[PDB]
């Protein structure tokens, strides 16, 4: 098994990283349970409320009468909404009050006092024409008969008992308004008395509270012409007839004493002998006197003082409308205003306009509501404002008067309003918005797992360790499938444990959790392969965490701005904005929440069917999410093939079409080195041999071991060791050998002893359970070279296997390699030549892309070496030494004449003659008198051969230095067109977007708009239903109503044909005509909300309400349905939820289709005889007419009028729909206009004249403008927050330049080597304001670019310009110290943006101290007075309130000057501008704090004495340093040199103390760090020149010294900006050498020693001696061997702070050494007898190396084991013992240094 064990290993790895971090795993599983245990608690504190079916009673308008109007004003003040239909919704019946006391009184009075007994009463009274008396047996007889017959008829015994009972009561707590409210309807000195009386009952004051404007307030009418007075006399005729209740008290008081004075004299004389002569009724006549006049006077004593509280006058003229507004606002604060009629226009058209208050008329900027509420919108206070405010009670007083004036012919048709019935429903505000708050709460709940998958995928690539698996045989199918199946772990487990929360905490009940899980487990396979695609762009694992969450939440906001404008969203633009995955979950979630409002959720059998018409099902959403996963991790398997990163080869425009060599021969037993050049030759050959790309780039084409193109054969034979430590962090040491063992062939049982063998051979068997985070940095590299040898490899390619390693571990690595070579082949390729000399074999070098030479280093020394050299160890005279050297062989030379030593150049042919022992036996006899203590031998070093064979194939002088900083910062600005100008464009873009976003919201206070009342809703349905057609008059009004609706006049063709039913469906017919119904019968029922099946509106079958009624269509688009003789409160209930169904998709601006309609019909069917009472009063008008109209006969006129005008009244119910806000008055207006064009004589279609009304509320006041304005003044707060955020943004781009430039070169070379901090640390500020000034102005002009804030004038922006100029002068010092305190590289950018956002949100909540409430003791004023002073220490926030208050003052002055008189502008005044200038004009103090950080240098010659280090280092002499570091060695030199602090003891810093003498401490010490001291982005020598010319130049030494640095550095021939590997530390050290032209001081420096090729290091280690040769100090740090051999002296090594050694390297090689090295080449069939010969001549001479004929021998000094004999006998006796060619040297002191490595 190959794939299915690579997958098990690659999936066990991800499980082991996911197990060792159990706060990653626990937090990412309890975080989506702190987001969905908030929704469970917001659900259980807003439960659904379910309401029954409301049927409402009717509200008659004053056209109906004055007793029905007052009954429907006082009684049904509440809109009770009965569940059974009221008696005023059924056809014919009109008034639902025929059991109250008033209506029974009028009924009995009309049926008795107009009855048939009054007929014979008037017949008896007609006999009195005789001359008897002017006020006889037979007229007395007839009158007695008739009156006695009528006596029992007035014993009506059913209402008058109740009236006498109600009037004669004790007082009680019955208020003077609650007294009438038992009689009307059953289930100002005179006003102020009852006003005090009414307070005892809250219902009484709640009825008076809005009855008060109608009976106190006044009414005003504007243009005051003859026409207007002629009209408003008719409106005053309504309040005139209410003062006929009062003059009957006048008639009663002039009649009452006349009756009462007929007592005790007339009762005996004047009536007793006239009445009592003749049973029951003569006994009733005398039993009547006591309670007759007293009770009717007690009745009229109350009735008549109600007229005394009504004003006599309510009308009052005006000159014009502009005086009406002023007089109105005068009267309104007097508490006496009803309304103001304003007539209008310049013929017959009338243009009435009612201007009311604004707490009293409904507001007029909308015709509907934004968010559909499923109520009936019938609440008596908050949305019937036309009814209790009194708009519609005044409308059809005025309309009826205009109808009566424009036409003549007093119409009579009373109007009754009637709201429509409404079905059973539920109100559930949580689930109406769940399509908007479920996507948000799961985009945030899975944003922590998306950042963990992007972090893991990118760190498997940043650490160069996806490369070391794909170069180990692994696929790219496997690597990506192991990330898919393992990042779908927690995603698919936290989407199976929040389905329980949804179904079980009732967020989505009635659903079935299978269908919800399988829709949340296709969103989770489309967000895994999105966090892969987001990680195909990045290469850093810490930027990726902070951009994965941001680009996962930035893909959701296209759903937020797509649910808002959902109405105008075409369905193609919704199946193509579902190609972002957090949006296709939006449109599936809005369709899973439309199936909850229909009772049954997402079950298995509706998961293919769309709920409403233009929505998705759930199967189309899951299909879109899988398509949207497929083509979305299909980009990754393309995008990483054409942009792999920056290590790796691209492969553009894919289709799926699909040891040896020419040059070398590596052998089967050697340890071949490969040291050529890090150029075009070396890294390509190991790449081709390691097979990562096919070969075409020059070098060679012979396939190496088996076959280059059959790589899977030799992939289990060779192992590579890369540069990087191939090592997983959180896997322990044993599991690495296990993992790379099982991945590379070997079965699961043969891998067993392999762990034992490796962990024994590397030296790690104790710590075989430590994670490899917890390993020292040279123990990892010695493990990571041991897992190249696993599985028995043979052709092991190593690749620099010692870089950056502590030298003890570097010898451990060499021991490991030297034992692992006997049966293998090693091709290690290093730079440092000590390895290739020491552990070398046949050494091959390449140069220029081709092979240069190869062979053993002895062979290369034979045919390329110069020859032997002799050095002398100890001015006597040079030519005597020349003669002594040229005594034997005259071809020699003495190359360097030094006073300390000499070095010769001898020919190696000179020793080939056997002339060695002659030389040194004479020198053994001559060194006694040459004044020299000894000699030593040397060969040509291997680096000489290497370089030589490479040669074949290859007061004003301080202010001109601002410019030195300025051009480096200027070129930083100029060259960074790829990572910058996000510091300029971003704030202008954000301030433009913020000002554009301040356009959607209209301002407040602009209620009063003209609003033509007629029907304005557009296309609509509106019915009608004629009740009784018997009379010709109301057959005209019907036609006029239709011609109002838009119906044409009926032509002579199809004359009885305008209406026609649609097609009834047949199933409807066979379900209707089988339950035996007629249009007055109930229809089939509809199903309400069962216990456990709640739903908004009921589920109605198709035959609910009946067949469709005979409709017709107009031309304006108004369906008009004939609905005559059907049950009209059964049709309107059962067809409501199917008219409004397209508005149940979005629930915003819902066009309900049917808004109202009419219902005609004559008077109430019931009690007859409207003309009998008039006949009775007309007959009883005889004999009683004293005053013809003198306040007595007017009673008789109005009583005859009240009788005669009773039977001929029409009706109109007006059904309205209150969710349209203006339907009440639209249809009252159409009714009045249609009554007008019916009494026109020529034809009802009269096109001359027409009533219109408007609705224009009255001018607002100061607390009415300002309160609504400050409530609306919140989008400008968002504008201000965006302004302060975007303008605080770009200094966080400024400080990035200082983040990686803290201390690294400028602070510790440019400011310390010559001590100039004074310019630099304020010149950063100067350059920041210099390059802030233009991104200030370029943000200033975005105000002007969009006409949304700027508005050109001196009053706005004379100082906001200066405000936006001083922001960056202020903000610059207070946010530098993220750089030079708590150094973090490019990671606290999130922190800096967050803290500026925290400043902005403190400024945001600063001014919002008030929302609705306030307290008593000036606490808000004290809090805003404290925030006035709170701007003192916070320069980022004080402005953030001044911009707010300045915008408010701007708009305040604009309003108060464009509405009222002229006030002073305050553009510069103290409360906004001068105090802010005084606050902000001190950032130099913060600049001094920032520079005082540098004056403390931080956030707030060598004598060592037991710090047993007995070290004396004198200045002026070079000193060496080797050994180990990191144990307290470099730190010890740091606390010597001042980087670190020591706690106890004493410290010497050049004889100067720190806290005692600051001047001597600053001036006398300069110490370069070891932290790769460079600013990486430069352009080369010219930075170095200009930092040199920061000191002492008359603008002319720049050229001289730049020419010197160009001439003396030959490494400047390359590009004007070099690459970075070519430049760097070598030019930096040459720059320091150039900087010491003015430095005669100690230059003890860390010398970082960047590991470059030795070609430039020849010039470096020559010129560092050649420049500093004056006798001053030279300091360098050695870590490899050749730089120790280049320039060293007496060297110090710390061994736990103890010295066990001391000496210069000549002293070290004299005392501590081990003699000489014999290098020898013999054939292997002769080598061990040659070793026997060596042991014969040298019994006991030590041998170190013996392999392949390569023999090395260690020769101790003393006797024959020393020099002077050995090469002589090897020339004599060793010549015939198989030796062909060999050389000797003194011991190269790596192995002498092995004792120094064994010291520790
Ligand atoms: C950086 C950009 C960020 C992008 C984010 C913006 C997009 C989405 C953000 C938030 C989601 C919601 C968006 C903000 C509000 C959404 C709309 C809103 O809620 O307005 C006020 C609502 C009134 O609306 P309705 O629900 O009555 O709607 C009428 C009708 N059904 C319809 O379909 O329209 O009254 C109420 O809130 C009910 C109060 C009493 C019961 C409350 C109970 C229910 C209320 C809330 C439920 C939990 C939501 C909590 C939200 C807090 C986080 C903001
Ligand atoms: C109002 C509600 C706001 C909700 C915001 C949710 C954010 C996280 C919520 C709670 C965190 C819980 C508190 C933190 C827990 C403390 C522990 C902690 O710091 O974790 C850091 C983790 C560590 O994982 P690693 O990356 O090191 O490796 C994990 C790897 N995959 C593996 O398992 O092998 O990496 C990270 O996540 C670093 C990023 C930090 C996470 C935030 C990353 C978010 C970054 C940017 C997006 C923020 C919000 C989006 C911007 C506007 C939204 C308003």
């Amino acid at each position: 098994m190959a794939f299915w064990t690579q997958l098990m290993l690659l999936l066990w790895k991800n499980f082991m990283y996911r197990r060792r971090q159990p706060v990653q795993l626990l937090v990412e599983l309890l975080w989506p349970l702190f987001l969905f245990f908030i929704l469970v608690a917001v659900r259980h504190s807003h439960p659904p409320l379910e309401h029954h079916e409301c049927h409402f009673p009717n509200k008659p308008l004053p056209s109906a009468g004055t007793v029905p109007w007052l009954q429907g004003l006082i009684c049904n003040v509440n809109n009770t909404c009965f569940p059974q239909l009221t008696p005023g919704e059924e056809p014919g019946r009109l008034s639902n009050f025929n059991d109250s006391l008033v209506s029974r009184l009028l009924a009995d009075a009309r049926t008795v006092l107009g009855g048939a007994s009054a007929h014979r009463t008037l017949a008896g009274l007609g006999k009195l024409i005789a001359t008897l008396r002017a006020a006889a047996q037979e007229p007395l007889h007839s009158l007695l008969e008739a009156a006695e017959d009528l006596a029992q008829e007035l014993l009506a015994l059913r209402s008058l008992v109740e009236l006498r009972a109600l009037l004669q009561r004790p007082r009680g707590t019955s208020g003077p308004l609650e007294l009438l409210s038992e009689a009307l309807c059953s289930v100002s000195p005179a006003c102020s008395e009852l006003i005090g009386a009414l307070d005892s009952h809250p219902l009484s004051r709640l009825l008076w509270r809005r009855l008060k404007p109608l009976i106190l307030g006044k009414l005003l009418f504007a243009p005051d012409t003859p026409f207007t007075r002629k009209l408003m006399a008719q409106v005053n005729r309504t309040f005139e007839e209410l003062t006929l209740l009062r003059d009957v008290r006048e008639v009663w008081e002039m009649l009452g004493p006349r009756i009462f004075t007929f007592m005790n004299d007339s009762s005996n004389v004047a009536m007793l002998q006239r009445l009592l002569q003749m049973f029951l009724d003569p006994g009733s006549g005398g039993y009547s006197w006591q309670d007759a006049h007293a009770d009717v006077g007690h009745l009229v004593g109350t009735l008549g003082r109600v007229t005394e509280c009504l004003s006599l006058d309510k009308l009052e003229a005006a000159p014009s409308e502009a005086a009406l507004v002023s007089r109105a606002l005068q009267l309104l604060a007097e508490h006496r205003f009803w309304a103001g009629v304003v007539f209008l226009g310049p013929p017959g058209h009338v243009r009435i306009k009612i201007r009311m208050d604004i707490d009293v008329v409904t507001r007029t900027n909308k015709i509907r509501d934004r968010f559909w509420d499923p109520g009936p919108a019938a609440d008596p206070l908050t949305d019937l404002r036309y009814v209790w405010g009194g708009f519609v009670y005044l409308q059809d007083l005025v309309e009826r008067a205009a109808v009566r004036v424009l036409s003549g012919a007093n119409p009579r048709a009373g109007l009754y309003l009637q709201q429509m019935p409404y079905p059973c429903y539920v109100d559930d505000v949580f689930l109406r918005v769940l399509s908007r708050s479920l996507p948000l709460f799961l985009t945030l709940a899975w944003i922590y797992s998306v950042t963990l998958t992007v972090k893991a995928v990118v760190r498997e690539k940043e650490t160069r360790l996806r490369d070391t698996m794909r170069a180990m045989g692994l696929s790219r199918a496997v690597l990506w499938l192991g990330w898919f199946l393992s990042c779908l772990g927690p995603f698919l487990l936290s989407a199976a444990l929040l389905v329980l929360v949804l179904k079980l905490g009732d967020i989505l009940p009635y659903s079935h959790p299978g269908v919800v899980f399988l829709f949340l487990a296709a969103f989770a396979v489309a967000t895994v392969t999105q966090s892969f695609l987001l990680s195909a762009f990045f290469s850093r694992a810490n930027l990726a965490a902070a951009c994965g969450g941001l680009a996962y939440f930035s893909l959701y906001l296209p759903y937020v701005l797509c649910v808002a404008w959902r109405d105008r969203l075409p369905a193609g633009g919704r199946v193509a904005a579902s190609l972002l995955s957090p949006v296709a979950f939006g449109f599936g979630c809005e369709s899973l929440a439309l199936l909850e409002e229909q009772g049954e959720g997402a079950q298995w059998h509706n998961v293919g069917t769309r709920p409403t018409a233009d929505v998705f099902s759930l199967a189309q959403v899951s299909g879109l999410l899988l398509l949207d996963a497929a083509l979305y991790g299909l980009a990754t398997w393309y995008l990483e093939a054409v942009c792999p990163g920056q290590y790796g080869i691209p492969e553009p425009w894919n289709f799926p079409f699909r040891l040896r060599g020419l040059s070398l021969d590596f052998y089967q037993g050697h340890i071949t080195a490969f040291l050529g050049h890090n150029g075009a030759g070396k890294t390509t050959t190991l790449s081709i041999l390691s097979g990562l790309f096919p070969p075409s780039g020059g070098s060679a084409f012979i396939l190496g071991h088996d076959v280059r193109s059959s790589m899977a054969a030799i992939r289990p034979h060779l192992g590579v060791c890369p540069q990087y430590n191939v090592l997983f962090d959180m896997l322990t040491v044993d599991e690495h050998v296990w993992f790379y063992g099982r991945l590379k062939g070997l079965s699961a049982a043969v891998v067993g002893p392999e762990q034992d063998r490796l962990l024994q051979d590397v030296g790690l068997v104790s710590k075989q359970s430590v994670q490899t985070r917890h390993l020292s940095g040279g123990m990892q590299r010695k493990l990571s070279v041991a897992i190249a040898f696993v599985g028995g490899s043979q052709v092991v390619i190593l690749d620099e296997p010692t870089a950056g390693v502590d030298p003890a571990s570097r010898r451990g690595i060499w021991e490991l390699l030297l034992k692992y070579r006997e049966g293998r082949t090693l091709i290690l390729s290093t730079h440092h030549l000590d390895e290739a000399e020491l552990l070398g074999d046949r050494v091959a070098v390449v140069a220029g892309g081709r092979l240069c030479c190869c062979g053993s280093p002895l062979f290369l020394r034979r045919h390329l070496g110069s020859g032997y050299y002799l050095t002398l160890v100890k001015r006597v005279g040079t030519p005597q030494l020349l003669a002594l050297v040229q005594h034997w062989v005259p071809g020699a030379r003495l190359v360097e004449e030094l006073p300390h030593e000499l070095v010769l150049v001898l020919p190696y042919t000179g020793a080939h003659d056997g002339s060695f022992a002659t030389l040194f036996r004479e020198l053994d006899t001559r060194l006694a008198e040459l004044r020299l203590t000894g000699y030593g031998i040397s060969d040509t070093s291997l680096e000489e051969i290497f370089l030589k064979v490479v040669e074949e194939c290859a007061w004003a002088l301080t202010r001109q230095q601002l410019q030195a900083l300025l051009l480096k910062r200027f070129l930083l600005a100029r060259r960074s067109r790829r990572g910058l100008f996000a510091q300029i464009v971003l704030p202008a873009l954000f301030v433009g977007l913020a000002l554009v976003f301040s356009l959607i919201v209209p301002p407040f206070g602009h209620y009063p708009a003209l609003r033509l009342s007629p029907t304005m809703y557009g296309a609509q349905v509106s019915f009608f239903s004629e009740d009784a057609p018997g009379d010709p008059g109301r057959a005209r009004l019907l036609e006029a109503l239709l011609q109002e609706a838009g119906l044409e006049e009926p032509p002579v063709q199809h004359s009885s044909h305008r209406f026609s039913a649609p097609e009834v469906p047949a199933e409807v017919a066979k379900v209707l005509a089988s339950g035996n119904w007629t249009p007055e019968s109930p229809s089939p029922a509809c199903q309400c909300s069962r216990p456990g099946a709640r739903r908004l509106l009921p589920d109605c079958p198709a035959a609910a309400g009946g067949p469709p009624p005979p409709q017709a269509v107009t031309g304006s688009g108004e369906v008009v349905q004939n609905l005559t003789g059907r049950n009209l409160s059964d049709f309107l209930v059962k067809t409501y939820p199917r008219l409004v169904r397209q508005g149940l998709k979005t629930k915003k601006w819902v066009n309900e289709v049917r808004y109202g309609g009419f219902s005609l019909g004559g008077r109430d069917p019931g009690l007859p005889s409207g003309q009998e009472l008039g006949r009775s009063v007309e007959e009883l008008w005889a004999l009683l007419s004293p005053l013809p109209g003198g306040a007595l006969d007017r009673v008789l006129k109005n009583l005859t009028a009240w009788a005669h005008s009773l039977d001929a009244q029409d009706s109109l119910k007006i059904w309205f729909n209150n969710k349209g806000w203006h339907s009440m008055v639209a249809f009252v207006n159409r009714a009045s206009n249609a009554i007008l064009r019916a009494h026109l004589p020529p034809g009802p279609a009269r096109h001359a004249h027409s009533i219109t009304t408007l609705n224009h509320p009255l001018n607002l006041t100061k607390e009415q403008l300002s309160e609504g304005a400050l409530m609306a003044s919140s989008v400008d707060v968002l504008v201000s927050i965006c302004v302060v955020f975007a303008m605080s943004f770009v200094p966080a781009s400024f400080t990035l330049v200082l983040i990686e430039e803290r201390v690294t070169r400028a602070k510790h070379l440019q400011l310390m080597g010559g001590l100039s901090p004074t310019l630099y640390w304020l010149g950063n500020f100067l350059w920041d304001m210099c390059n802030y000034l233009v991104p200030a102005c370029i943000v200033v002009l975005i105000f002007l670019a969009f006409q949304q804030r700027a508005y050109v004038a001196p009053a706005n922006l004379p100082a906001l310009l200066l405000l936006l100029l001083l922001y960056g002068w202020s903000i610059t010092p207070l946010m530098y110290p993220a750089s030079f305190f708590f150094s973090v590289p490019s990671t606290a950018y999130v922190v800096l943006t967050c803290i500026n956002l925290f400043i902005g949100i403190n400024g945001s909540m600063a001014t919002f101290v008030l929302e609705l409430f306030s307290d008593q003791k000036l606490q808000e004023v004290s809090r805003i007075l404290k925030q006035v002073f709170l701007i003192f220490p916070h320069f980022c926030l004080g402005r953030g309130l001044i911009d707010m208050v300045r915008n408010q003052a701007m708009a305040d002055a604009f309003e108060r000057l464009g509405d009222r008189q002229f006030q002073s502008p305050l553009r510069w005044e103290v409360v906004g501008k001068n105090l802010l200038a005084m606050v902000i004009q001190g950032p130099l103090f913060l600049l001094f704090t920032l520079l005082l950080q540098h004056r403390s240098q931080l956030l707030p010659v060598l004598v060592l004495r037991n710090l047993r280090l007995c070290l004396g280092i004198p200045p002026g002499e070079c000193f060496g340093l080797l050994g180990v570091n990191g144990a307290g060695k470099t730190s010890t030199f740091r606390m010597v040199t001042g980087d670190t602090l020591a706690s106890r003891g004493e410290a010497v810093l050049a004889g100067h103390s720190v806290a005692r003498e600051p001047s001597a401490a600053h001036l006398s010490m300069g110490y370069c760090p070891q932290s790769d001291a460079i600013f990486e982005l430069l352009t080369g020598r010219e930075h170095l020149e200009l930092l040199a010319r920061l000191r002492g130049v008359p603008e002319a030494q720049v050229a001289q010294t730049a020419g010197s640095g160009l001439a003396r550095l030959g490494l400047s021939w390359y590009a004007d900006r070099p690459a970075g590997t070519y430049s760097g530390g070598n030019k930096r050290k040459l720059a320091t050498a150039l900087a010491l032209v003015g430095d005669p001081a100690v230059v003890f420096l860390d010398e970082p020693t960047t590991g470059m090729d030795p070609s430039a290091r020849r010039f470096l280690w020559n010129s560092l001696l050649a420049v500093v040769r004056e006798g001053r100090s030279v300091m360098l740090t050695s870590h490899s061997m050749e730089e120790c051999e280049a320039l060293c002296s007496r060297l110090a090594i710390m061994v736990n702070g103890r010295f066990r050694c001391l000496g210069s390297p000549q002293h070290l090689k004299g005392r501590f050494a081990a003699g000489h090295t014999l290098t020898l080449r013999v054939p292997a069939a002769r080598s061990q007898p040659a070793a026997a010969f060596v042991a014969a001549e040298f019994p006991g001479a030590e041998l170190r190396e013996a392999h392949g004929g390569r023999l090395r021998f260690q020769l101790p000094p003393g006797g024959r084991c020393a020099l002077a004999r050995v090469f002589g006998e090897l020339a004599v006796h060793g010549a015939e013992h198989g030796v062909e060619d060999f050389s000797v040297s003194q011991t190269m002191l790596e192995e002498v240094f092995l004792y120094f490595s064994k010291d520790q």
